[PDB]
């Protein structure tokens, strides 16, 4: 089934998640031949200054994420950022994200591996797609079986990503490819939220095996990726259209 | 709002050349009547990188060799300019006189196919900002002309590489109608990708939403004499044209207003 | 002898060209191992908006240069825009300069070769260093002896260049090489003046055969590239910190 | 205002390695007195591209061999971590920890290595402009670092290849002790250059004006089982060291202040 995996960009509340993951079931239960994947950050452990938005902690969110599940019967994914979170994660997590910056970091890769759980690896803003082969070589080393690498723009000059469409047929050679839609337009450190819709549409076009989308039911008020999360009323029309270009699109996918 | 199609082969072979590809996008604009359908082909390649490779047969040759296929098969034509003078004897047969990206910042390139009354479709430089365009336009409209066009052909990512940042075609469109470059957007200047990668990017560029799509094409890309690499075969273009016109349709109801 | 090219960006009048000659003039008689060539263009061809300045036109150009080489004895270089203005321009420069976007430009090139005289081709913002190679070769063909390349930077994202000093030695394998030190950190469409000197001092103790650098009495008034032209008054302190700085730094420069 | 260099071989490949090209840091400290040397290598390559490429021995034999280097020569140590709990451990043989390009947002790692006492180097990520330096070093003093340092080692231009954009040092400059890494900025990340090019922009580096210079030596560098192909040979060492010093003292009346 194509994925679609959403939620808000971070866990700023047990509450947050709650209200998106009764947003993200109903799609679900109206969608039946996509995958939802539930996402949330437990930390935003990169951010640019001291004084943002972290978190609540690991166990807080881990806590939050087995709400989701258990409340919705969702999937659920969040990123690491040490090799020892690997462990506590997986107990909740069916899908560990690897973020951008530690793609090459051996150790958490393996760590991610070793806890049989599925893989989904943010290609660095500095690989080249052809870099990802030995990505995902590591991962299937450490045990792996269900590997993702997504898409979220390359550095391009100074404080601006620009997606190169050319890595979802080079990235699929090996993995199966997601497309984030949110992060790949975030100007880090043209713009921005206008930009989300038309790109997911290219990605579909071009091909991939799902996409990736931040939502939060008021983005001006969230506390990470403000400039780029989804208002979560648009989420449906958004997945629709998805779906629909996807199903003519798709005739004309290259093999392999 | 009919959609724009502009193909043939990169350079001006031979008249034979012209006319067999001419026949070809007859044959399809026939099929598809939903397509404007303008026939490409350079009279001089002037900006080739080596000394030692094919330029053409020279200006008088290759409008005589393109007014032959507008007489034979009713098809509008369009060709490059690369010096002021060139652009009135050019347009004696050109509907669109067309900007190379290298020049587009030429002010004087870009007056003399104003004043013409052509359309105009000035090519993006590598160098330049998808914003920066609005003054290419301006400078356009302020020498005469009242059909422009701006063609997304790739940006300079490094070195021998050209990625396309497919924001630029929402960008453009405030200012101008847009077309994307198929073939050149992918080329490795200087010596992916590269055929592999043309299909999958005009997916790309019909599903954000152009006014056209530029695809030159040769009955055997191997052996042409320019972009032999990126040329499509012939026998390619209708399926890819079928499909641009599916995506586009399916995805049309979605595409941002202005 | 190691060459300064220097002079106002354009030709806003005959009189400003006599200022700047003036001190040029003055520089050359004190730094008599550097070769000056005074250099301004009669028409900026490529200006962004249709509404900025230009010039006064090719014969005013040609004729107020001439003033300059006749009252000071100063070799002239400017720089031209379609194949039929090299011979007029040929009359009084002494080296034809061909713009950065019309680098590769095959009749412009041939055109400027075929006057006899010396030709310096701005890298475009586009060429890879060793894309040069063959720009040379054009030049040769055309009967050109005398060929120098110039770095003016490389399109680094959007309304940036950056200086890639590899390029230095690897063109020198086929030209002598100058160093704009003005528009190299124009930003088209960080920066820029504070960046002017230290980047001409990185130049110099790479290795190259010489620097380009427009000045203009009161840069804040030019009428092309203000935020760039060095004030006039700084250009002695700067000429004579470029041949300290290559005097000690030569020793290291390795060969071809 | 003493001078910094900071050499060494790139990995931990042996001990033995380590105190050889110490035996030659030493010498060579006694003849420039007027720099301070910092020996540096890394007890752990953590981001390899190759699962099948040497890392090194381990964080427990590393830091012995390290020590063993300060204890025989009496030089200050510099050494890199990845993870949050390497860096008290390291932090009792380390002068300077030392941050890798990629982990230099991680506000855990960053905060480990400030609580230490130690100074810390961060080099700068291929992905980062120099402005946002800024928040990092406000990131450091925050969790108690008093001596700071910000590396230049290039940026991602396109695939495969990094620049070095010299506007980054006095950008740097205005928050922190900048140091040029010479070896790894002209390396072609994911497989110029490249060692022919180390020397040249080291030259910049100083002539642009910068506190110190970081470059890995290794007796035998085709032989080295990371970072092979930028490893200058140790002999060289001497004098690469001198040229800097020369440049350094020619151009230093040119500095611009802040
Ligand atoms: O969680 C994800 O999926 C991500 O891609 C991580 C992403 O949210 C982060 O890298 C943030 O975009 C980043 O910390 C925000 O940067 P800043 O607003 O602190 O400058
Ligand atoms: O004619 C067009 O539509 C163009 O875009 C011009 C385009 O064909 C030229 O820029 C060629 O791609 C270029 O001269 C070929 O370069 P090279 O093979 O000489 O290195
Ligand atoms: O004359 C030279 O040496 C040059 O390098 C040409 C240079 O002055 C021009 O390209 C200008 O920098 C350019 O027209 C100015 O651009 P704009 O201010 O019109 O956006
Ligand atoms: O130790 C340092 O100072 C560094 O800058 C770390 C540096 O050695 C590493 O990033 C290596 O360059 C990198 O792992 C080598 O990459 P690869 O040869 O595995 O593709
Ligand atoms: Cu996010
Ligand atoms: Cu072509
Ligand atoms: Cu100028
Ligand atoms: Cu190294």
């Amino acid at each position: 089934k194509f994925l679609v995996i959403a939620g808000p960009c971070a866990i700023e509340s047990e509450e947050l998640l709650l209200k998106v993951g009764e947003e993200i079931k109903r799609l679900s239960e109206k969608f039946k031949e996509v995958e939802f994947v539930f996402k949330s950050s437990f930390d935003k452990a990169n951010r640019s200054s001291i004084h943002s938005f972290r978190g609540h902690g690991l166990e807080y969110g881990v806590k939050a994420l087995r709400k989701v599940k258990e409340e919705f019967g969702l999937k659920i994914t969040t990123d690491i950022h040490e090799s020892w979170q690997a462990e506590p994660v997986a107990e909740v997590a069916d899908i560990i994200q690897i973020p951008a910056f530690l793609c090459r970091q051996t150790d958490l890769l393996l760590a991610a591996a070793k806890t049989g759980r599925a893989v989904n690896v943010k290609k660095g803003q500095f690989l080249a797609p052809w870099d990802t082969k030995n990505v995902v070589e590591k991962l299937k080393f450490g045990g792996a079986k269900e590997i993702y690498l997504t898409e979220r723009g390359t550095t391009f000059g100074y404080n601006n990503l620009v997606v190169d469409f050319r890595s979802l047929p080079i990235m699929k050679q090996w993995a199966k490819v997601i497309y984030d839609a949110t992060h790949s337009v975030q100007l880090p450190g043209g713009g921005m939220r206008e930009f989300i819709f038309p790109l997911i549409r290219a990605a579909v076009a071009v091909g991939c095996d799902g996409v990736f989308m931040e939502t939060h039911p008021e983005p001006e008020k969230a506390l990470s990726d403000a400039s780029t999360q989804l208002p979560l009323s648009q989420l449906e029309g958004i997945i629709e259209a998805i779906l629909e270009i996807r199903e003519v699109a798709s005739k004309y996918y290259e093999t392999i």
